[PDB]
């Protein structure tokens, strides 16, 4: 099966290891993106379990997180600060997390994804993404 939904705005954030916890972040979590109202910039990283083939059949890989800005994405009905294994809750300074934007999700077979910044920060050390210029 191939999924067929929309895709993150953003590129992922990429555990070096296998069963690493949730990220943490230095400053508020939220990706670099002036094209937003500052009562919209909050959002949820979502984790993906992710594989690939090796020896025997299949074989884990680090998992992957991806953002999206609240309601939207996979848990677009979950409202900010809900509990939930594999789902954490960013905001900016000025956010207004009852706040819905127009910003949707990305059509992957239009847009190619946003490269990641953290102006305030980014991750802790479990976490890596690849390099996409500006």
């Amino acid at each position: 099966h191939m999924s067929s939904g929309n895709a993150s705005w953003f590129q992922a954030i990429k555990a070096k290891k296998l069963n690493t916890p949730p990220p943490k972040f230095e400053g508020s979590g939220v990706p670099d993106n002036e094209n937003m109202k500052p009562s919209q910039q909050h959002g949820y990283w979502r984790r993906q379990a992710r594989f690939k083939p090796g020896k025997g059949g299949r074989c884990p890989v680090p998992d992957a997180w991806y953002f999206y800005y609240t309601g939207t994405g996979p848990a677009a009905d979950m409202n900010w600060g809900d509990t939930q294994d594999g789902i954490v809750w960013m905001a900016a300074k000025g956010a207004d997390t009852k706040s819905r934007s127009n910003q949707g999700t990305r059509d992957p077979d239009k847009f190619d994804q946003y490269p990641l910044r953290f102006s305030d920060g980014g991750p802790d050390g479990n976490f890596r993404w690849d390099f996409i210029p500006l």
